[PDB]
C-alpha cells in the first residue's frame, strides 16, 4: 500500500513525542507509592492500578510514527521482566532520559555517532561498577527479602517463595498453580524438572511462547526410538476415547513422516506432546526407568518383550501436571502410590554410593530434591477472578526476580545501585569532547530513577539524590532514601535490596533503544483509511 | 478509464520528488555503518533495518506520478543484483546523483540530447577504467573477503562460503538450505551440475525470483522422445497413488497435443515436471545411464521393451532434491547407498580411459569434480522463522555476488573504484560544450557513493573524498576510507573489497535510467477516481 | 561590522564571521553546562593574549611598496 515516509529530525521529533507520552503515563508509578493510573473498561467500573506493566499494555496511539516509539521502548522494556522479573518500568524510565538528553546533544551540534560511543563506554563502566557492588546472596533472609520487594511489598508471597525456595532447594525448581479457595498454600508435590527438549515445535497446547504445559496426562516413556505411527494409534485413539492426553518419551523421532503424521492426526482436538532424553550415556535408563517407575508406568521396547500389537492403556506413566519448555521439561505429581514411589526411590538413595559415573552423581541429590522435597507448586487463591488473575503473573514475576538474585547477587534498591554506580562515570575521561556528552548523558540518567521515587513520594527528588550522595561517603554505600516512610537509611538492613540483574539488564537494555532511536534517519508507515 | 497527462517540465519535476524520496530513505543505509530506518509492521512491533534493500522493498507511494520515479529507480537498481549479488543501494544512490545534476544542466538551458550523449560517452571511459583496475580473484582469501562484505560483514557466513566454494569448486553449484538447528553447517551432498533446462515454462514454481524449486521428485530417464500420455498414465497414476511429484528426462516432447496434456492433465493435483537430457552425442547415454545409478534407477524407453504400464516405482531413480535453471539443471543427492554410488564413481573415472573422445572429456574430471566435490548446501540456522527469512536471502546472495567476483575479478570496496575511474574524465574531452556538461556529470556521480559511506559513519564526505584522492598518487590506488574504523588504509589488503561486476553493472544501470528520466516528455496514469 | 567600519573601514566581513564562530562554540559549551559569566572572562583573557601575538607578527610599513600591496589587496 501507499506509504509516508518522514526524514532526519523530523522523524525523530515523532519518536520523542511517543516515548514521552508513553514513558509519562508510567513513571509516576514508579517505586513503593506510585502514583495512581485510572484505565477505561468499556462496560464497566474503570480500573485503578499502580502497576506500571498494567498500564503499558493498554497504550497505544492512533499516530502511526509516535506509536513507533512507544512499542519499541515497550519491546524493550518487557524484555527486562522477560529476563529478570522486574525493571519494566524502570527501564522506560531510563529510556526517556537517555532518548531526550542525547536529542538534546544532538540539536547542540555534537556528533550523533560520537555521543553513542560515549554512551556505550559510560554503560561498560556503570556496569563494572554494579557487579563490584552487587553481594552474593547467603540465605532465607535476603530470599525472602528479594521476594518482598519484588511484589509490591506484600510479605505474604516473600514469605510463601522463600519456604518454596528452601524446600526444593537454592537452585531447583518452581511452579504456579490455582485455585478456588480464597488462601493461598505451597504444596510440596513430588516430581522432576531436567534440561530436555521436545521432538516437533507442533506440541503447542496454549501458551504463545510455543511450550507446551499438561494437566492429569498419561506418559509413554521409551528406552530406544519412536516406533510407526500404527503402533501408537491404539494408544492414540483409545486414550482420546478414554479423554486425557497423552506424551511420549523416546531418544528420537523421523520428522519425514512419523513427526508430522503424528500431529497431524490429532491437530483438531486436544493434541499430545513428545519429548527427548536427558544427558547422554546408557545411564538415561537411570532417569528413565525411574520416572517410569515413579510415576507408576514402563519402559517400553520389543527386546523386553512387551509387542506393540498389544498395547494396552495401563503401562502408561501417570503424574500430575507436565509442563515442557524450549530446553526443559518438567513433570509434577503421580498417580501411584507414594510409598511404592519414596521405596522405588531408595534405588536413587542406593545409585548416590552405587552408580560410577560422574554426569550423573552431578544431577544426583537434585532427582531426590525435586521429589523428596517435591516440585514446588505455589497454589495462588484470590477471592475473585480479576484478583487471581493478577495475582498470578504476580508471583511467577517475584519468582522468576528471586532466581534471578540468586544467579547473580543482590543489590540496594531504590535506584541507590545506580547513583553508586554513575559516581566512577565521575573520573572517566575521553578524549573526545562529544563522547564527554555521551558520558554525561549516562549519569544524568543513572541518577533519574531515585529522583523519580522520590518525587512519587511526595518529596523533591534534587533534595533526596543530593543527600544520597553525601551519605554514601559519609555513612557508606549502601545508604539511600527509603520513600516508603520517608527517611534515609541502610537500604540492604532495612531490606529494600534488588537483583543485581535487574539494574544491569535494564541499564543495558535502555541504553540500546535510546541509542538506535537517536540515530533513526527514517520512518515508513502506510497512510491510514 | 479516464487518464491524466503530465507533460514537459512538469513530468520531469514529478519523477525527480518520487526519486528522491526513494533515494533519501535508501541513502541513509548506504555503507558498514548505515543509519537506522525503522518501518512500521502493524499488529507489530516495528522492524529496524539497515539494510536498504529490506527499505527499498517498502517503499510505494500515492502520487502516480511520483511513484512512477520511484519504481523505474527500484527496477533498474534491483536488477543490479539479480546480476551480480549486491548494488542495489548504490545503484540508487547513482541514479539519484546522474538524475538530479542533469535536471540541473538542463534547466541552464543544456540540451539534453547531447547530455545524454556525453553520459554514455562518459560511462564507458568510466566501465573500461573499472575493467584495467579489476584482479582476477587468486585464492580463497580473497574469496572469503568478498563473501564477508557481501554480508554484513560477518566472518561467519564468508567461512562457510569460502569452505564451500573450495569443497565443491569455483564452478559448482551451490544451494542454501534450512533446519531446525540453531547453528549453520555446510552439508556436501553426492550431486551433480548439468547445463540444460527445463522443457515447458508451466513448471515454473511460486518463488518470487522465477528459480522452480521441488520437493521429493521422482525420476524418469528417457533415452529417446517421450511416447504418448496413455503409457504415461500408470506411470503418473501410481506415483500420485505413491504420493509424490514425478520427473521425467528425455529428449523432446510433442508440440501439438503433448506439450498441452503433460502440464493441464495435473494442474489439479501435485504436478509434476520433465527436463532436457544433458550432453551430447552417444555419451548422452552415458551422461544419464550414469546419473540414473547414481540416484538408484535405471533408463526407462518403451521402444526397449519396457512398457510403462508395468514399471515400477522402486525401478525408479531417487533423490534428495532436484534443481532446474532456464539452461541448467543440478540434482542434489540420490538415496541409495553412498558405497555403491562412490564405486559406481569408479564407472565415471574409468570415463577418462575408457572413453575416447575428448569432446566431453573437457566435462569429465568435472562431473567428477561435482560428483567428488558434491554439490554444497548451506544449511542456515536462526534463533526463529522470521530471522531466518532474513539470513537465507542475505546468504544466497553472498554466495551469488561472489561467483561474480570469480566470473570478472574484485576492485577496492568502499566507492575507492569509482572514484579511480572518475580520475579518468578529467582528461577525456570533447568538442561540444553541452557533451562536456554529460562527463563532468558523471565524474561528479562517481564520488557521491564514497562521499555518502562516510557521511554516514560520522564523518565529512568532502573531506574524506579530498584525502583519498591525494592518498591515490601519494600511496597507491587501491587506498581509501575504512568506514568500521575512522581511518585510511590499503582497501585490498585490508580486505574491503568488492566484485568488479557490482560495480560496473551499478553505474550502467544507474546511467541508463536516469538518461531515460531525463529525457521524458509525458506521463500517463490513471485518475485516482 | 558597524563598529570595526566606524574604526578601521576595513574587515567588516572578517569582524561578522568571527562574532558567529565564537557565538556558536559559546552555545556548545553553555549546552554542557559552562557558566556563561567564566566563559566570557575566559574570552576576554584570550583575546588580550591574541592582540598582544598579532602586534608582534606586525611590521612597519618600509614605504610604497606594502602601500601598494596594502591598497590592491583591500580592493579585491
Ligand atoms: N520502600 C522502598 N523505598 C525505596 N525504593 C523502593 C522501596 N521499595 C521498592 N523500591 C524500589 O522501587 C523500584 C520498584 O518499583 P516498581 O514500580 O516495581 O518498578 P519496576 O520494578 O521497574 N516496575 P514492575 O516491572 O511493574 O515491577 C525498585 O527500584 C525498588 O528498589
Ligand atoms: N569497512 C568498510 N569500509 C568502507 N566501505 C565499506 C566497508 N564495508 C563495506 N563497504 C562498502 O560499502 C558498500 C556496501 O554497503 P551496502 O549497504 O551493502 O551497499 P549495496 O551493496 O549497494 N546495498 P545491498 O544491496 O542492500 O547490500 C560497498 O561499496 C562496500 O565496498
Ligand atoms: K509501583
Ligand atoms: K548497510
Ligand atoms: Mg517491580
Ligand atoms: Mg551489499
Ligand atoms: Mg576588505
Amino acid at each position: 500500500a501507499a506509504k509516508k515516509v518522514i526524514y532526519g529530525e523530523d522523524a525523530r521529533a515523532r519518536l520523542k513525542a511517543g516515548v514521552d507520552k508513553l514513558a509519562n503515563a508510567v513513571k509516576v508509578t514508579l517505586g513503593p507509592r506510585g502514583r495512581e493510573v485510572i484505565i477505561e473498561k468499556k462496560w464497566g467500573t474503570p480500573v485503578v492500578t499502580k502497576d506500571g506493566v498494567t498500564v503499558a499494555k493498554e497504550i497505544e496511539f492512533k499516530d502511526p510514527y509516535e506509536n513507533m516509539g512507544a512499542q519499541l521502548v515497550k519491546e524493550v522494556a518487557s524484555k527486562t521482566s522477560d529476563v529478570a522479573g522486574d525493571g519494566t518500568t524502570t527501564a522506560t524510565v531510563l529510556a526517556q532520559a537517555i532518548f531526550n538528553e542525547g536529542l538534546r546533544a544532538i540539536a547542540s551540534g555534537a556528533n550523533p555517532m560520537d555521543i553513542k560511543r560515549g554512551i556505550d563506554k559510560a554503560v561498560e563502566t556503570v556496569v563494572n561498577e554494579i557487579k563490584k557492588l552487587s553481594i552474593p546472596v547467603s540465605g532465607r533472609k535476603e530470599i525472602e527479602q528479594v521476594a518482598t520487594i519484588s511484589a509490591n511489598n506484600d510479605a505474604t508471597i516473600g514469605k510463601i517463595i522463600a519456604d518454596a525456595m528452601e524446600a526444593v532447594g537454592k537452585d531447583g525448581v518452581i511452579t504456579v498453580e490455582e485455585s478456588k479457595s480464597a488462601e493461598t498454600t505451597l504444596e510440596t508435590v513430588q516430581g522432576m524438572q531436567f534440561d530436555r527438549g521436545y521432538l516437533s515445535p507442533y506440541f503447542v497446547t496454549n501458551p504463545d511462547k510455543m511450550e507446551a504445559v499438561l494437566e492429569d496426562p498419561f506418559i509413554l516413556i521409551y528406552e530406544k526410538k519412536i516406533s510407526n505411527v500404527k503402533d501408537l494409534l491404539p494408544v492414540l485413539e483409545n486414550v482420546v476415547r478414554a479423554g486425557k492426553p497423552l506424551l511420549i518419551i523416546a531418544e528420537d523421532v523421523e520428522a519425514e513422516a512419523l513427526a508430522t503424521l503424528v500431529v497431524n492426526h490429532i491437530k483438531g482436538v486436544i493434541r499430545a506432546c513428545a519429548v527427548k532424553a536427558p544427558g547422554f550415556g546408557q545411564r538415561r535408563k537411570d532417569y528413565l526407568q525411574d520416572i517410569a517407575i515413579l510415576t507408576g508406568g514402563t519402559a517400553i521396547t520389543e527386546e523386553l518383550g512387551i509387542k506393540l500389537e498389544s498395547v494396552t492403556l495401563d503401562m502408561l506413566g501417570r503424574a500430575d501436571k507436565v509442563i515442557v519448555d524450549k530446553d526443559n521439561t518438567t513433570i509434577v505429581g503421580g498417580k501411584g502410590s507414594k510409598e511404592a514411589i519414596q521405596a522405588r526411590i531408595e534405588q536413587i538413595k542406593r545409585q548416590i554410593l552405587e552408580t560410577t559415573s560422574d554426569y550423573d552423581r552431578e544431577k544426583l541429590q537434585e532427582r531426590l530434591a525435586k521429589l523428596s522435597g517435591g516440585v514446588a507448586i505455589i497454589r495462588v487463591g484470590a477471592a475473585t477472578e480479576a484478583e487471581l488473575k493478577e495475582k498470578k503473573a504476580r508471583v511467577e514475576d517475584a519468582v522468576h526476580a528471586t532466581k534471578a538474585a540468586v544467579e547473580e547477587g543482590i543489590v540496594p534498591g531504590g535506584g541507590v545501585a545506580l547513583v553508586r554506580a554513575s559516581e566512577a562515570l565521575d573520573n572517566l575521561k575521553v578524549d573526545n569532547a562529544d563522547q564527554q556528552l555521551g558520558i554525561d548523558i549516562i549519569k544524568k540518567a543513572c541518577r533519574t530513577p531515585i529522583r523519580q521515587i522520590a518525587a512519587n513520594s511526595g518529596f523533591e527528588g534534587y533534595v533526596v539524590l543530593e543527600k544520597v550522595l553525601q551519605l554514601g561517603k559519609e555513612k557508606g554505600k549502601n545508604w539511600g532514601f527509603d520513600a516508603g516512610v520517608g527517611d534515609y537509611k541502610d537500604m540492604v538492613e532495612a531490606g529494600i535490596i534488588d537483583p543485581t540483574k535487574v539494574v544491569r539488564v535494564a541499564i543495558q537494555n535502555a541504553a540500546s533503544v535510546a541509542g538506535t532511536m537517536l540515530t533513526a534517519e527514517a520512518l515508513v508507515a502506510e497512510i491510514p483509511e
